[PDB]
């Protein structure tokens, strides 16, 4: 048996951040990784046609200080996603160019409903503790309804309900009827709320890494050398003896003081446990699926949309569109002109039936109509990745909680099981679902183990992160009118009173 | 490597039924069972205090002809669950004795609401094909709603909503807000409707096996001998080569022409596949949890409830009661007097934190109140099983579908993956979730392999079952008034 202090299961950003912190603290770590590569839900493809492209996790932004610090220490740089020209909101077959993070509306009644929808998501968010969403005062009531039921109660206009539906689909790669209202409200609040999560400039989608996000996991692998074991899927964890035994699919045995599970929670199911998991984790890892997404990148000779004063951002409502959201994916140098689009939730299932060529054709025709541009029909190259296919991911971007599960099972997500500690973005309390959350969770799990070993006091398990000097965070602000304009039901109450 | 015609993964009723059919046709079968026992979600414990007790699946009834034929061939007999005396509905702190399958109501508005709720479950089921619930005309509408939403829409009275909620909790060991309305309506319809699924006399709970349901899987293991490998959890399936390779956790390798997966769908996640599973199956097996239940049996010196003209059936509304439903578990001789109770769904999760003795005390004080008898406070023995604990079940009774999953992934459940065919009660089209469904799905999956081998024609894969001579089904009837009384909003539209 190969002996060490800590086995880390999974060489994603979370596992690799954990392994590096333990290695830096002078412990002997092994990383057991299922795939022939590190990075997990991050994957940077390199070829002559694209140079490099993120097929998984890509965007970082302000308030994501841990992934920024980690990446800067490994010698990586960021650049800004193109948001110089106009965004497009495409609704009912027509494109409406706009500026600012929120797609605007002119109908006064529709304006009240839209303003009240975003405001109410944040209002409800402020009731939900980041580190214990089940302690929200109405946790039970909100967890026992889907986001569909919540939008049916909140949205007094089809226009707000359609944009709200797209917001859920895009943010968590799941249908409104699939997800807990409590869990979704938590997810948005723990990323800093509606404006921060939806924004390119000043939000989640502001930046990409020069050379791709896969470099984070690769460069930590370089520092760890042969401590990373590729094509070692873990099958078996035994805690009945003094040292934890960890067995891989190729029959290798690792022996450790402690284990970090840095895999998506449900992929816990791929491991046979001795003794059996406690009841609540046993059931929790069968109740927490990952969302569905195809990330598609169409290449063009030039970023032609910019010549029409379009930045490349498209927000596209409704059923017929294969893609509901795009960003400019052009290199910072201005070359390898490209549009990144997501095929979301049920469409990732429905359209997987097509060939790569048939999906490229549908995306080109959509982009031609939305951009009013025949050049969109002249792609030079295409890359895509259906994350629904991945045995060792289960989906992307992250784990969603169906109705009733977060209040019954949420406590056990990062609860240690004897000498097993839980990392993975899903166990984060800030930007859970993101690369940021992966770094928070890996470092926190590593420090739980350092605490258990008596190397650090308890108050060092959770540590705040200094703000990036490279990517300073502009605060989120509201106007007086945004704060106090009535809802549609509010307005009707005012009317009736008069 | 150990070579055979078919490896069956799982030695529950479904895997054993499949293995027996294939063995009987002259194929060399191996059954790989993760546990040190067969039976899976069935488990019969024997000791001097109980003689025998079903701690998992127990009840069989009319229209369940496959489990009744298989058990009969294995030498098993049934006896009737005691329903001679009165059932009890305990509502707002008081016991209301009754007869007939449906707890009655006296308020005329509440009466319209109750009548409408049961009738509407069956009306909606009539449009849901048993073999394809996703082809229901309103499949997407019904799938994108929870049973909580449907009950909030349908039930104008708290009385009807409390009993409908208990119905869902009892039937599928899950909360109304956890489950798809489409999936739940399918589940009821594919057991023959509300009356058939809730009934003791002439329904699903009519009978038990003399000596326990465990004997079904045990006696098929007896027939198959050392073709059954106990403590062989399957970890890896490789279909890249000429023969399928199946590896176990103890590093044994089995080589076969075909595989039957006879495990709960989600427990497919415990197996690493080469090549990877197709996308839709890869995601489906992360979306399909099993429900939560503690099955509890309190033993008494005598079936004392019978002295008060109670049969031992208790229907107990509300949050406070640990147990919402009981049946008499007394043996047919009138000895080993016992009450079987279920601790359902969230209560299985909440009350798991207590000790065994603390659960016994709560159950005995509840039974004392409902049965109005101090004798309930004097148990002679207790047995219980928390099915939430089981690494190789994931829960009980069966797999539930959360909103949106059945329409998007339902077609995947019995779709073959190269030379892997799918058994398990979850894949049945009649009494899916039951021992009956297990037999249906095991035999159908075995016959899919006999067809792939050219041994039987396509039209023999699915096979009707002659009706049991021992347990014949009596028709389900309704009254003129049940069919035609208006709903509450019906009565309001008239006013
Ligand atoms: C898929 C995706 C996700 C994503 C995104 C777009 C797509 C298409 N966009 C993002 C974005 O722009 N910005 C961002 O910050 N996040 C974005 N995401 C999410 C992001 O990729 C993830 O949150 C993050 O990468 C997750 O990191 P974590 O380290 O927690 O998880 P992982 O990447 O899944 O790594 C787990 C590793 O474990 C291995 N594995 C699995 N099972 C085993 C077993 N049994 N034994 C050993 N190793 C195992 C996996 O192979 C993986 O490497
Ligand atoms: C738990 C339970 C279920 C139940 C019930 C009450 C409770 C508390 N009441 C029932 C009732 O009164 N009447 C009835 O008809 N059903 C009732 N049920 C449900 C019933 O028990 C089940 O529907 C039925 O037993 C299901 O059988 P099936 O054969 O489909 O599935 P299983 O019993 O779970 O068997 C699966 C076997 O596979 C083994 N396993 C699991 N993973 C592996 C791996 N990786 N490798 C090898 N073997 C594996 C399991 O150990 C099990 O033996
Ligand atoms: C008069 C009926 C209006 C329905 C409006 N919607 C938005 C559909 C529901 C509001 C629910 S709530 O009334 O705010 O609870
Ligand atoms: C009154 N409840 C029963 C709450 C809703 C009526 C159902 S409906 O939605 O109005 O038909
Ligand atoms: O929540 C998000 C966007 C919401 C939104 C944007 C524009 C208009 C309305 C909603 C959003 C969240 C995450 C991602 C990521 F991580 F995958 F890249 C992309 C987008
Ligand atoms: O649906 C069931 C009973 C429903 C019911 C009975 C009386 C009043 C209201 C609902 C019911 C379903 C299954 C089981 C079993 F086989 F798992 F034990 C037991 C009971």
């Amino acid at each position: 048996s190969n002996k060490c202090d800590v086995v880390v299961v999974g060489g994603g950003i979370s596992g690799m951040a954990a392994a590096k912190l333990l290695h830096d603290s002078g412990l002997n770590v092994v990383v057991l990784e299922a795939r022939d590569r590190v990075g997990g839900r991050t994957y940077t493809l390199r070829n002559q046609k694209v140079k490099y492209v993120d097929l998984g996790g890509s965007y970082v932004g302000p308030t994501q200080n841990r992934i920024l610090r980690l990446a800067k220490e490994l010698g990586l740089e960021t650049y800004k996603v193109n948001e110089v020209e106009r965004l497009i909101h495409h609704v009912k077959g027509k494109s409406y160019p706009f500026r600012g993070p929120f797609p605007p509306v002119w109908n006064p009644i529709t304006y009240l409903d839209h303003n009240n929808f975003w405001r109410t998501m944040d209002d409800m968010g402020r009731e939900i503790p980041s580190d214990a969403p089940w302690k929200a005062p109405l946790a039970e009531e909100w967890d026992n309804m889907t986001m569909k039921e919540l939008l049916d109660k909140l949205c007094w206009t089809e226009s707000a309900k359609q944009l709200a539906t797209l917001f859920v689909n895009l943010c968590v790669t799941a249908e409104t009827h699939e997800v807990s209202a409590l869990w979704f409200l938590w997810y948005v609040k723990q990323c800093g709320g509606t404006t921060r999560i939806i924004s390119t400039t000043n939000g989640g989608q502001e930046r990409k890494f020069v050379g791709g996000s896969g470099q984070v996991s690769e460069r930590i692998m370089d520092l760890l050398g042969d401590r990373v074991k590729l094509e070692r899927p873990v099958i078996y964890i035994d805690q009945t003896r003094e040292n934890v035994l960890v067995e891989t699919l190729n029959h290798e045995m690792y022996e450790a003081k402690y284990v970090i599970s840095a895999i998506p929670p449900t992929l816990g199911m791929k491991i046979h446990f001795n003794p059996p998991l406690p009841m609540m984790r046993n059931q929790m890892i069968t109740r927490v699926p990952l969302g569905s997404v195809i990330k598609c990148i169409v290449y063009y000779k030039e970023p032609f949309w910019r010549k029409k004063d379009y930045c490349g951002t498209m927000i596209i409502d409704g059923e017929e569109a294969p893609v509901a959201y795009t960003l400019d994916d052009t290199k910072p140098e201005g070359n390898y002109a490209a549009i990144m689009g997501f095929i979301l939730a049920h469409k990732a299932r429905k359209l997987a039936r097509l060939t790569k060529e048939e999906r490229l054709k549908k995306l080109c025709e959509l982009y031609a109509k939305v951009l009013g541009s025949l050049e969109a029909l002249e792609p030079v190259h295409y890359e895509e990745k259906n994350w629904c296919e991945e045995q060792y991911s289960g989906g992307c971007y992250t784990t969603y909680f169906p109705p009733g599960i977060l209040t019954q099972y949420g406590r056990v997500l990062r609860q240690p099981v004897d000498r097993i500690y839980f990392a993975g973005t899903e166990t984060a309390t800030h930007w859970s679902g993101y690369m940021e959350g992966a770094v928070e969770a890996g470092e926190r799990a590593a420090r739980e183990i350092l605490h258990a070993m008596g190397k650090i006091p308890e108050d060092e398990i959770w540590q705040s992160e200094p703000e990036s000097v490279d990517v300073p965070a502009q605060p989120i602000t509201t106007t007086f009118l945004e704060r106090h304009l009535p809802s549609v039901p509010g307005l009707l109450r005012l009317i009736g009173l008069t």
